[PDB]
């Protein structure tokens, strides 16, 4: 069944990866994640703006549509990430979808704990409608701690009389803190990424005291009534597997629209490999069509 790439480079992320116990202190882990950060396609052009008191880029890849723009909140546990991690993946994303993406640095935990990361979120969403884009021309994406953040941000912009965008597509959504589910476990030998409780001490990082079950610090225990279509890529491999079950089961629940896609053999946020994975490469062309068939509706 399982591709050769995605063998190859479980294989990789396997040889390359810490061993356990270890504890990698933060900033060791946020250079990491920066200097091994794909470089974007270079016909992908960004324009760096400041959106919220943040720093923040518009990434546009070729062909797109002016009017349409994604919010795009990046991964990295709520702790580490950033624009310069995330531009790769999302430029291709702003090719695949033809629409120009607003990459956002939002404050980080520890320094900024929850619901820091949230206000930056909610805040952009109401610049980009204040640049004049009309929420049916918008699009919430994001990955890892970014695809919770969504949903976050989704239901703390509706409680606060925000019109909901035409999509919202979490990719890997952390959308639980308390980290509880059967997947922690079942997924576990499978998933060459999560690992841990390094994220325990990531949700311990951005909570800092908090009620993990905040709906908009754990989305997945949120009233999700009102949000706009979901599309929703987890891998079958991954640690968070559940995340996206429970959050789709829940969006249903509540009334939306939503489509879960689990993709068999891959891995966390698979997408982000898209230069050597076929099925990035697969996942991204169809988190656009999805924005696309969204804009269309």
């Amino acid at each position: 069944m399982a591709g050769p790439e995605i063998v190859k480079l479980k294989k990789i992320l396997r040889e390359k990866a810490v061993p356990p116990g270890t504890e990698v202190p933060l900033d060791v882990m946020r250079k990491g994640m920066e200097k091994v950060a794909f470089k974007a396609a270079d016909d992908i052009q960004v324009e760096q703006v400041t959106v919220a008191g943040c720093a923040a880029e518009w990434v546009r890849a070729p062909g797109c549509q002016a009017g349409k723009a994604i919010l795009y909140l990046h991964g990295g546990g709520y702790v580490m990430g950033s624009i310069n991690t995330h531009r790769s993946m999302v430029g291709e994303i702003s090719r695949a979808s033809q629409a120009a993406a607003l990459l956002l640095d939002y404050r980080l935990a520890p320094e900024h704990p929850f619901p820091a990361a949230v206000e930056d979120g909610v805040a952009a969403y109401r610049w980009l409608l204040d640049q004049g884009f009309k929420p049916q021309h918008l699009s919430i994406s994001g990955d890892s701690a970014g695809g919770g953040l969504v949903l976050a941000v989704l239901v703390s912009a509706r409680d606060q009389g925000l019109p909901m965008p035409a999509s919202a597509i979490p990719i890997s959504p952390w959308a639980d803190m308390t980290c509880t589910n059967d997947s922690f476990k079942t997924r576990a030998e499978a998933d060459p990424m999560v690992a841990p409780g390094g994220i325990n001490k990531m949700a311990a990082r951005y909570l800092n005291g908090a009620d993990a079950k905040h709906p908009y610090a754990s989305p997945n225990f949120a009233n999700l009534k009102g949000l706009p279509p979901l599309l929703i890529h987890v891998g079958r491999d991954e640690v968070l597997l559940d995340d996206s079950i429970k959050l789709d089961a829940k969006a249903k629940a509540d009334g939306v629209k939503s489509t879960l896609e689990i993709w068999d053999d891959m891995i966390h946020v698979w997408h982000a490999f898209h230069p050597m994975l076929p099925e990035g490469k697969q996942a991204i062309v169809r988190v656009g069509e999805f924005m696309r068939e969204q804009w269309a509706a």
